[PDB]
């Protein structure tokens, strides 16, 4: 057994590194290692490694207390020292980190004492503890398993003061982790968490349904979505739906024929009916999306217009834009070249297939020829990097990333947001804007601040919102009510009490 549960991931946790990304999977990265301060469902950071901090007046000095009764899995201590020489293995690799603002502020790390831990920063950075808080980078393994004084290169053992080990890892198999017996704070009731290796959807189905897994948690790929409206009914099973948490939207490419235009970016924004997307192709289990950002987010609640389902203002926007329908054809034609566009998305994806076919026939009775694009993943996650695309299927981070961190990386040129603003004549001026927010203390300047790029992004139609999308669950129903973990990407084994 009643203390050992089985569950599923699409692949292995990876290597554990805590310092790194893919192959690791956040999920695990969060059961094993831990941030000095933890987020909050309430948007707020409570002591954990750190048990206090203060600050200098002009922010950019911080000191943090730590615990001192806290020990790495294998017995040696968590210390000021231990996490001084973490944070120097990750910014030694500081360039990997650059999405991460808080990776390109912090100038100085060093223990002052066992327990008193200094960090300084270029500029009053406000999300600093949020993204102290964040599943990776900032997060702590043992120092004796770097590999030659780094972490960069690889790690030996992935050793964390966190309430679950792994126990051991079969490739394309499955992942065992177990409770810590040494957990310095509150133990798991679960002894013993297996996953099993299920890349498909269906397969994971099947696996629950069978009895062969007892518990999945995950977003809208989860599993079939008419599966778990099946699954939600039967008496014999347990489901849940949480509250939205993040946005399913595609990015227009406003540096690309012809999405470069606003008329027909607005266009599009008119021509997707998203209730009878998320009816056709989600099942109806997902919310529809007006904005980048859900009015519940925050500094996003700013009274931005809706463009509603509206065909015929569609059309109207693209004939006044002079692209007009040619004699005989159904796809608009301006100085002689079509109005066509490619969308781009991963083509084993079978639920971004339907979306996009639902996508594609929506715009073709507004007179666009939307092209469907399906790639393997490296391609598509190419395409964004470089601005290769059209329209893009894109999606929010959830909290504690959204706003401020999903925002920040716009100004990153490796990533999809950037590439998709790269027309932008106000481009220049966003991105300056983004990094005013990041610093700002005076809330009034802040707000407004946020109110302008988001307002902008709105108007400019940067975005096609589609959804917001929620947290999904089924499991045995002996396993009782499954919460859910503040950080979107984490999952609360350690609250589980069958
Ligand atoms: C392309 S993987 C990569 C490479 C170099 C530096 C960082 C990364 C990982 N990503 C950094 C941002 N990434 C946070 C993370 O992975 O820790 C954003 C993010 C936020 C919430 C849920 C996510 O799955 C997620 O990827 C790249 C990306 O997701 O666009
Ligand atoms: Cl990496
Ligand atoms: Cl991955
Ligand atoms: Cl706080
Ligand atoms: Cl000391
Ligand atoms: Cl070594
Ligand atoms: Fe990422």
């Amino acid at each position: 057994a009643p203390d050992e549960i089985t569950t599923a991931w699409p692949v292995n946790v990876g290597p554990l590194n805590p310092h790194l990304y893919t192959p690791n999977q956040m999920f695990a990265q969060s059961m094993v290692y831990e941030p000095l301060v933890k987020y909050q469902a309430d948007g707020s950071v409570i002591p954990w490694l750190a048990k206090s901090w203060t600050h200098s007046e002009d922010g950019k000095t911080w000191t943090f207390t730590l615990r001192d009764d806290v020990k790495f899995s294998n017995g040696e201590p968590f210390d000021a020292e231990a996490a001084a020489e973490n944070f120097r293995a990750v910014l030694d690799n500081r360039q990997r980190h650059a999405w991460l603002e808080l990776a390109n502020q912090i100038v100085d790390v060093k223990a002052l004492s066992k327990t008193e831990l200094q960090i300084t920063l270029k500029s009053a950075y406000y999300p600093f503890l949020q993204e102290l808080a964040l599943p990776r980078p900032f997060r702590f393994i043992a120092p004796s398993q770097f590999k030659n004084h780094e972490t960069m290169n690889g790690i030996k053992a992935p050793i964390g003061t966190g309430p679950w080990i792994l126990q051991e890892s079969k490739l394309n198999q499955y992942d065992v982790f177990v409770r810590n017996e040494n957990y310095w704070g509150e133990k798991p009731a679960i002894k013993k968490i297996t996953f099993n290796v299920i890349p498909d959807p269906t397969t994971r189905a099947v696996a629950f349904e069978t009895g062969d897994i007892d518990l999945l948690y995950g977003n809208e790929g989860l599993l079939p979505l008419d599966t778990f409206a099946r699954f939600s009914q039967n008496p014999a099973y347990h489901t849940q739906l949480s509250q939205p948490i993040e946005t399913v939207m595609l990015a227009l490419n406003t540096a690309k024929a012809p999405t470069n235009e606003l008329a027909v970016r607005e266009a599009l924004n008119y021509a997707v009916n998203k209730k009878s997307l998320i009816d056709n192709a989600l099942y109806g289990t997902q919310q529809v999306a007006d904005t980048l950002f859900a009015p519940s987010v925050p500094y996003a609640n700013l009274g931005l217009k809706p463009s509603q389902y509206d065909p015929q203002k569609a059309k109207a926007l693209l004939e006044k834009a002079g692209w007009t329908l040619p004699a005989g054809k159904d796809i608009r034609e301006k100085n002689g070249q079509p109005l066509r566009i490619e969308l781009s998305f991963i083509g084993t994806d079978a639920l971004s297939k339907s979306m996009a076919e639902i996508i594609q026939a929506d715009m073709r009775q507004i007179g666009a020829d939307v092209s469907l694009i399906g790639e393997e993943e490296s391609s598509i996650y190419a395409r964004q990097r470089d601005g290769r695309f059209g329209m893009i299927f894109h999606r929010t981070w959830g909290a504690p990333y959204d706003p401020h961190a999903f925002l920040s990386s716009m100004r990153v040129p490796s990533h999809a947001d950037f590439q998709a603003q790269q027309g932008l004549a106000d481009k220049p001026l966003i991105d300056k804007e983004i990094g005013e927010v990041l610093a700002t203390h005076d809330e009034t300047q802040r707000q407004a601040l946020y109110r302008d790029i988001l307002t902008r992004l709105h108007d400019e139609a940067v975005y096609l919102p589609i959804s917001y999308i929620s947290m999904m669950v089924v499991s045995k129903p002996e396993l009782g009510n499954i919460p859910y973990a503040p950080i979107a990407t984490e999952i609360p084994f350690e609250q589980i009490k069958p």
